[PDB]
């Protein structure tokens, strides 16, 4: 068969073939206890760069050993794009969140052979998942494959932007010393109120790492967590988003990004934040109103927001959010250091494997299967389509 | 009598009278149980910047209305500074470490009516020791103010530096996406190992802030932790610094700056780290050999070097660290956010009530008193004077 990995550009000076250091760290287990990735063989080397065009995720030696096409592009968004070529007999798509192949309705349609939508990471929101649903298309990710990467990058952003790292830094490479300037909008974060919007695989993992920092931790969930873990960290407990936002001096994004959760953030729910409150998100882009943000952050009802996802993604070069105040902002890179790439290029090859000799792919992989939600997908999505307003990616140019 | 403060300039843009946030977070104790500073009153709103001119440390107030004069100046390097006018007849003499009067061996032979140096947050460093012991000044700092606080800066830069927060920003505020170019250099820390030089109240503190993160964690030290400590974090102890540096994907550096720690990290302690190592050092600038560091970040022996502290302070406008590759440095700003500053303003004038009422300063706060080390002075320093090389701050231009 043929199978399409959209990836993203190499590095702009090369790809390397040698890295800062020489291995991983070894991991033996996720959390909950689930297993790592279990594919019968990989053919990379850990530690490389694995997730741009010419990595590949480490797929071609298997997949053409066993007589399919794979085709490698970085090229994704626009009306003549290497996808949109490869569509009419594509029967396996690949992306990455932070560089995602947006499958539209209209580009499910052109796509009579596509069986297996696969995401290369967590969250595949960039799939209208009522059309996969309704063409019985399969749509797996790769469960808990970067949950900690995500947890951290968010417990670097909460420090950054209260600590005010950025503009000092910038202090210190221009030639400066200005203490003043540097701390004039620099605090602890010791006794702050923090709150988590959802608190799975990613938002359990945050609450757990900001306890020690002697923060007060409040969450908010479709459902609550065990009385155990409720007194084990000492949790204050929401109802609803809603009433969190006003308890905390710190709010995270940790939720999906589905019809119920799109635009949550806007002109009438950050009335309700606490004065100079600091938001964090690393779930969505579109979570939050785009320019709903940069009015907040402008009048001060906001001291600082952080994030790395965007969108659409790419986003384009005068996207607000690069240049709007008191901003820690990433591209979308959290869940692609190199640790985590190594992780879900072997649970790709893991799905692939699965898919090719007719095995069942994991539960915990599968967000759609056979005309309805299914697996991981069912307790986190709901029905319904998040791309619209996607196509405005095409107008991001390479520097 | 006449108190000499040194303190840093306002901001460029002026001396703010309003803040991002309304009031700082409740707090009522340390970790190990140490009261908070108990003045007698305090002159200032907490969150306030205290710690520049305009801002006075709250002491005016309470000084003038007993008698006493306040001199307040920024200007406290080369031979015609305002400092160097106000030695002959100052009594009491206080400055900040991130803005540091160094009081070496000639500047106290010319200063017959000096009684007590104070440090105004912790690190008396910058004081010659060794003088003023033989000239029986009093030498005391304000032990606790911010341990926590340079505890939560270490955690940030060690996320920074390894997950590679700063360059990353970077392609996002200049209009990129560039997501290989952010990450050919981005690990998590999960599963990394990590030591702390000296497990004193920054260091334990650093220790428990990186358990939950999954790091393997050792320390060393004058003395080994209690034995309830290192089975509840798991530590693995050496005897020595230069046996822990091999063992390390990260090292912290958290001890005081002494004859016996300055210039530990050279050229030819370097050579024991591993290859792409991570340093951190919020400690003092002067226990690194400074091209020592720079030929390390140049050959990779070092994958990235971070910390907020430098010398002498301030750091000439080319001093090499501002610009060395993969580097997350800051300008000495983790003992000074808003909310340590409330705490250090308030024990200054607890030990100047002390002082001046004739009453004994707490021992955790003393350094140096009659003729020899004392309090928390006798456990941690040496003899000796750290101050040499110090006059080099006069070549710092403001920009």
């Amino acid at each position: 068969a043929k199978v399409v990995c959209v990836l993203y550009d190499d590095p702009i000076n090369g790809y390397p073939t040698s890295y800062a250091r020489d291995d991983l760290p070894r991991i033996d287990k996720y959390p909950d206890g689930q297993t790592l990735p279990t594919p019968k063989a990989i053919d990379f080397t850990p530690g490389a760069l694995l997730g741009s065009v010419s990595g590949e995720l480490g797929l071609r030696k298997y997949l053409e050993s066993q007589g399919h096409e794979l085709v490698v592009t970085s090229s994704k968004d626009g009306p003549d794009s290497e996808l949109e070529k490869h569509l009419h007999d594509a029967e396996v798509i690949i992306s990455q969140p932070f560089w995602p192949a947006y499958l539209t309705a209209e580009r499910i349609a052109k796509a009579p052979k596509l069986k297996l939508a696969l995401t290369a990471g967590i969250g595949s929101d960039h799939v209208d998942l009522q059309a996969a649903i309704d063409n019985n298309i399969t749509v797996a990710e790769v469960t808990y494959c970067n949950s900690n990467s995500v947890a951290e990058h968010v417990v670097m952003m909460v420090l950054g932007l209260v600590r005010n790292y950025i503009p000092s830094h910038d202090w210190a490479r221009n030639g400066g010393w200005n203490i003043a300037d540097c701390v004039a909008r620099s605090y602890d974060v010791e006794g702050m109120h923090v709150g988590t919007v959802a608190a799975g695989r990613i938002g359990l993992r945050v609450l757990r790492l900001l306890a020690p920092f002697d923060m007060h931790l409040h969450y908010t969930d479709r459902h609550r967590l065990p009385e155990a873990v409720e007194k084990e960290l000492n949790l204050t407990w929401h109802a609803t988003r809603e009433d969190m936002y006003g308890a905390c001096d710190v709010v995270t994004l940790n939720c999906p990004l589905h019809p119920e959760t799109e635009h949550m953030i806007n002109d009438e729910t950050l009335k309700l934040f606490k004065r100079g409150a600091y938001l964090v998100n690393t779930a969505r882009g579109k979570l939050c109103d785009r320019d709903a943000i940069v009015r907040a952050l402008e009048s001060g009802r906001l001291a600082g927001y952080a994030g790395d996802v965007w969108f659409p993604q790419p986003a384009p070069n005068d996207h607000p959010w690069r240049t709007m105040p008191h901003n820690g902002m990433t591209p979308h890179i959290s869940g692609t250091s190199l640790s985590a790439q190594t992780r879900y290029a072997a649970g790709t090859r893991e799905i692939l494997e699965c898919y090719f000799e007719g095995r069942p792919i994991r539960d915990e992989y599968l967000i759609v299967q056979g005309g309805g939600l299914a697996g991981v997908g069912a307790h986190s999505y709901s029905k319904g389509n998040a791309t619209g307003g996607s196509e405005e990616a095409a107008k991001y140019e390479k520097l």
